[PDB]
């Protein structure tokens, strides 16, 4: 049993990148001892991501090995560090190395690289990997010194070609007992074997298994174009996220804060923007520490921005607006806002927030800053769907692809902080990173590629991790796809596309409490119920939308009201049909009125059918009253729309068989009463002003 | 101006018949002085109604005139008495006689009778009547003596031929100044001139006018086959009935009573016969003075007669039943009952009452006896129509015809006692008249003619008046035309044909009072009303009709009840459709439930539509209860049909939204409640016995 104290891991790293630090964390988890070569130096090995190179690694290793040229008692493992993680213990590693019977065991891979022509010189292997990969090897210190000392080449010559040529010397291969880990017992190279690797979970750690050979590799190498697949594995292996411990590097459970540049982007017509702008004032972060940049590309939103701007200017440390007149593209505007933070050494963090992002968590900015990442996004999801502001995987064309764990993350079955290839709509970036690592201005622009993909590719090309937190509930994404802007108040028509935000804006704030009981719903007249339904904003916008239509009812108009033996009781009204709001109002009936009716009339079941939906206008100048009648409905919904006293002086509704009067209606509240037989009712005259009400004859 | 004291009216009458007495009354009304010849004697003039004769009249007149052979100061008018009425005063008569310039003026007529061949010998008259009629003439006593003294012929030779021959002597006609009243200035003979005669009314007397000649005759003569037309005129002329005095000979405003034979005839299946038999016990006339004869031709009515017979035998002085086993024809039975009174000298009055006659006036028998007529019928009319138990006129074939005043009599615009050609269904006949004037047994029988017409013709042939009183309200006639006898209780199906009697038998006696208000209708639960609807007899017969059908509901039966989201609430029931009682029950809803609903729910209008009408049976053995549900109706009618405690031990109806229970239902009473939304209701379990209810889901 070889002593683990005799094992030394050697790797090369010119900077403490996130990949190098990810490697070190995996090494410390198994109590390895690591020696890092080259931390101070500038990299002369070439563009190794692009082409051959890395000879500088062999030069540094050769110098380091002269210490141990005679140490037959020492086992040394050399691995890359930027794209490698450790998945097993030194004891298991040394056990498998002895089992191999080799004195220097190289990792194996599917491709003969760089010189494909040398594939014939390799020994035949039946089912395993045939060719050498220099990203990982392990052997006696003496044997390794005999190989690396033969290096006398350029810093940008290929390291793998150097090792391949020595391995293909049959006499040297037999002399020094050189071997390749054909079946990935120790080394797993991902390039060319992605379908062979799966995650194997345990209680408090995660490994990988090669299902082609049924092995549990020690070293995971994301060589070549498998960096993102390694990022995926590195979220779990070895202690990134575990079934019983949760994530291993997140904050989990949570004197002046850093100064922040907050950039807001309005690049399309987006619903509920006045609500978004008001929400900026509620973010829980000292506003004197926040600088606001807002780009609006939409002339539709200029009035919305103008209403909010006095409050925003009075709130934040400094504000700046770039409107549609500047004719900035989305990529140009995002480059401008980011470079404003980059060129200001007082900007410690950059917070980009798009208009379709709804932050329900007011501590979002704090939470993300505590995570101490270069780049991190909060997970935001379109309500009740899978689409969200990140991608778990990339297609070979670098377009969208679904990762194996994407649904678990979106549904928050696994929570933590995740290294992902794509983020959008909301993220926090270290200002230091913009200055020192992404100094160029063309982050979002410079090519035909879409700005938000260019942004993510710019960071991936520099080896910067894009982090995503679902550790908390942060918010949601608004649907903006088919936002019909040709209305006086377009957000009235948003009941289908954004029902959660629609409810918060237009449904009475005390509706939900009344639906659950606890003494809000009133019964002012025998079987007449009274409950809050619409918010004042809903009432004002519905009335305004009616007057904007303008074509109120007149003579020869017929409503479905029963008086005596004739249905000849009319009102000056506008039906939802004529303004194209019928489908919308019927959705409100199904969702909010239906369930309220079934609760107040136990035993009755409703699907909220209604062909008669209309707003009535009472005025002394035209039609101030409504004579006694029955409604052609099973029950009737009657919603006030303005204020008694402020907007009109006049009575409400009188139920004659009870001599009961609703004399003071409440603006947001709705009356619910039977329509036939028993509640013969009358609309008392409006004596001054204008009285608006909304009425539906439901279940006729 | 000729003195009225010098005028003597002479007539012939062998008996004081009603026609002779009618003549005398008209004569006394104008203060005429009348001398009647022949009152003691037997008539030897022959069958004057059949053929020629009446020479006995001339013989008596000749003897009488020998007193006045020299009295040139005396004017004498000879007229028949049985078929003559006086319409004008002696002053007007004497004025018109002088105006004629005649010394003996005969009445004129259209027909040359008896010898038609003598028509050539008559003088030509342009437009008036050409021929002599001996039924009336007026002239100086001396001139009349010169003519009548030439009589030397048989008692059964023709009187008119005798006068005609003397008038056709041209020398004698010129000598004695004989003339004919060509234009009916004094005498109106009806035969051949019916279209010329109309009634002329005044305040307190009635005359006739001849519209062909524009005259106001003094003497109205119903000669030949115009006796019935004279009967018609005699109801008015001269003081029979007047616009301001009413009728002139009726009782108008009303110690042992006479003994009466009451005969009841059941000659067809007739509705509500048990009610008729019970009504016999309520007639206001001392029952110890009444003998009962009842002929039933219907085996259908044998059980009805049997139930009533102990009460009738205990009530009246004597009773006798002749049932269907005797196989008597209607004419044979009516002859038998009438001859029973005829052969009993203790029978002072005979009262024939048919089963379709409903006597609402319990004093009918008294009232008619006070009228002191030989024969009199009470006017009885089929409800709301013109058909009644008398004819005002006869066709030439002696079948039905409408008289000019028939509608005024039936509608009681003119009330009184009327001489009519036909009566039926109810009449009172003097026993003396049966013994002395109609002694034969074949009154109703003896010929192919219908029995009730034979009866009337038998009296008309004897000159007996058939009187009819509409001076009071007496009752009505039941419709019996299409009485469907194939039911367990056929009178349940009588709602259309006899609605007044149907209501009194089956509608709750206190229903009408409740419909008018005054604290009968109750509201035991909020909008649930409770009112008496059906009588106990209706409930018992409806239940019995249901069990007689027997085919109650079972598994897979579906009623239109709403529970949760499904219409799967069934009951063990029988619908009115399956027993053929739907149309009948719908008529009850329209007539009685509809108006009750519109009164209790002001503003609601109903036509009482209902497709779901059914009787429910609750039993512990099968289905004792009914789970909570809504009815598929605007409102629901729920009628108990038997007794809580006596027939079943179990709860009634529970309305859950009110925690209100109808624990003790009332047999005849009905519940009225809304069917949808608000009155979720439950049928509490029946724990013992059987519970029957009737329910209609109206206005679905
Ligand atoms: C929703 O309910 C809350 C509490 O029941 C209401 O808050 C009250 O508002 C009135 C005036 O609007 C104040 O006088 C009370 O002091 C408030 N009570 C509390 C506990 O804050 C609120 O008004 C309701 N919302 C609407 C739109 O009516
Ligand atoms: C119809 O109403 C009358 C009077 O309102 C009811 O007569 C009463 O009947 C009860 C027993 O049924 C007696 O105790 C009372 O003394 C009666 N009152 C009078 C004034 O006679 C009659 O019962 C009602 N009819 C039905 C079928 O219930
Ligand atoms: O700027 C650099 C680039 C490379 N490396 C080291 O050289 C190794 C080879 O780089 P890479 O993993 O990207 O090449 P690949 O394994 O994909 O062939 C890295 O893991 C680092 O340890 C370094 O230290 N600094
Ligand atoms: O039994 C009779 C029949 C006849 N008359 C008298 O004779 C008249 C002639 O009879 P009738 O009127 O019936 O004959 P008509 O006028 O129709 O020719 C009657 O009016 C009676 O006054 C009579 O006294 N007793
Ligand atoms: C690593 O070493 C420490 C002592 O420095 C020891 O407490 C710990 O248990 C070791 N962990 C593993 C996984 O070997
Ligand atoms: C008839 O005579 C009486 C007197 O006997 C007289 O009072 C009455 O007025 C007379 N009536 C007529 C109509 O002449
Ligand atoms: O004016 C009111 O409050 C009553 C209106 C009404 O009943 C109707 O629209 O049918
Ligand atoms: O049993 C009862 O009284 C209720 C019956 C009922 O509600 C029904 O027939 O629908
Ligand atoms: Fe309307
Ligand atoms: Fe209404
Ligand atoms: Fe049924
Ligand atoms: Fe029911
Ligand atoms: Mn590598
Ligand atoms: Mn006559």
């Amino acid at each position: 049993p070889v002593n683990p104290e005799k094992l030394l891991v050697i790797t090369v790293a010119t900077a403490e990148t996130e990949g190098y630090l990810r490697f070190l964390r995996s090494a410390e988890f198994f109590n390895y001892t690591v020696r890092t070569l080259g931390l101070g130096e500038e990299w002369r090995g070439g563009d190794v991501a692009r082409t051959v190179g890395g000879g500088q690694k062999v030069r540094w290793l050769k110098k380091e090995m002269e210490k141990y040229a005679d140490r037959e008692d020492m086992i040394i493992m050399f691995v890359d560090s930027y794209d490698v993680i450790l998945a097993g213990s030194p004891t298991e590693l040394l056990k498998k190395f002895v089992q191999s019977g080799s004195r220097l065991l190289f990792s194996a891979e599917s491709f003969c690289w760089p010189e494909w022509g040398l594939a014939e010189q390799y020994p035949e292997v039946g089912t395993g990997k045939r060719f050498l990969n220099s990203g990982g090897f392990i052997g006696f210190a003496t044997t390794i010194h005999q190989i690396v000392r033969q290096w006398k080449y350029k810093d940008d010559d290929d390291d793998q070609l150097f090792y391949t040529r020595l391995y293909l010397d049959p006499g040297l291969r037999e002399k020094l007992s050189l071997n390749l880990d054909h079946k990935s017992r120790i080394f797993q190279n991902l390039n060319g074997a992605l379908d062979e690797v799966v995650l194997k979970f345990d209680r408090n750690r995660v490994r990988i298994r090669n299902v082609a050979y049924d092995t549990l590799p020690i070293v995971v190498h994301g060589n070549g174009p498998t960096k993102l697949q390694l990022n995926y594995l590195g979220n779990y292996v070895p202690n990134g996220w575990t079934p019983e411990g949760g994530c291993g590097f997140c904050n989990q459970d949570r004197q002046p804060p850093p100064r922040v540049f907050l950039a807001v982007f309005v690049e399309q017509p987006t619903p509920f923007l006045p609500r978004f702008l008001q929400r900026l004032l509620l973010l829980d972060y000292p506003p004197d520490r926040v600088t606001l940049f807002l780009h609006n590309n939409e002339v539709f939103h200029e009035p919305h921005i103008a209403d909010s701007w006095p409050q925003l200017q009075d709130h934040f440390s400094a504000v700046k607006l770039v409107g549609p007149e500047e004719a900035l593209s989305p990529g140009e505007a995002r480059d401008m806002a980011m470079d404003l933070c980059r060129q200001d050494p007082e900007c410690e963090f950059y917070f980009s927030l798009d208009a379709d992002a709804v932050l329900t968590n007011l501590q979002t900015l704090r939470i993300l800053i505590e995570e101490n990442r270069k780049v991190i996004a909060p997970m935001l999801s379109r309500h009740g769907k899978l689409w969200s502001n990140f991608w778990g995987a990339l297609s070979p064309d670098e377009y969208y692809a679904r990762s194996e764990d994407y649904v678990e993350l979106v549904q928050r079955k696994r929570v933590g902080v995740w290294n992902v290839p794509y983020i959008s709509q909301a993220y926090v970036i270290r200002g230091d990173t913009l200055r020192m690592e992404l100094p160029q201005r063309d982050v979002f622009s410079g090519s035909d590629t879409d700005p938000d993909m260019a942004f993510c590719k710019s960071f991936r090309d520099k080896g910067i991790f894009l982090h995503l937190s679902n550790q908390h509930e942060f918010g949601r994404l608004l649907a903006t796809s088919r936002y019909d802007t040709e209305h006086l108040h377009p957000d009235l028509w948003q009941i289908f596309d954004n029902p959660v935000d629609w409810k918060e804006q237009y449904i009475h704030e005390n509706y939900s409490r009344a639906l659950e009981g606890e003494g809000i719903v009133e019964q002012p007249c025998p079987d007449v119920y009274w409950f809050p339904l619409l918010s004042e904003q809903m009432c004002d916008e519905l009335v305004a939308e009616m007057e904007h239509y303008g074509q109120w009812s007149g003579g020869r108009h017929e409503d479905s009201r029963l008086a005596g033996g004739y249905e000849n009781v009319p009102t000056v009204d506008i039906h939802m049909k004529q303004v194209g709001y019928e489908d919308q109002w019927l959705q409100l009936l199904r969702t909010y009125v239906g369930p309220m009716t079934e609760s107040l009339f136990p035993g009755y079941h409703t699907k909220a059918r209604a062909v008669m939906n209309f707003v009535v206008r009472y005025r002394p100048d035209e039609q101030p009253s409504l004579r006694p009648h029955h409604d052609s409905s099973t029950f009737t919904l009657n919603v006030a729309l303005n204020h008694k006293g402020l907007d009109y002086e006049g009575g409400g509704c009188r139920f004659l068989r009870y001599d009961c009067v609703i004399s003071s209606p409440r603006k947001g509240w709705a009356l619910l009463h039977p329509g036939r037989l028993t509640h013969y009712h009358e609309g008392l005259p409006t004596t001054w002003g204008t009285r608006y009400i909304m009425v539906s004859f439901v279940d006729p």
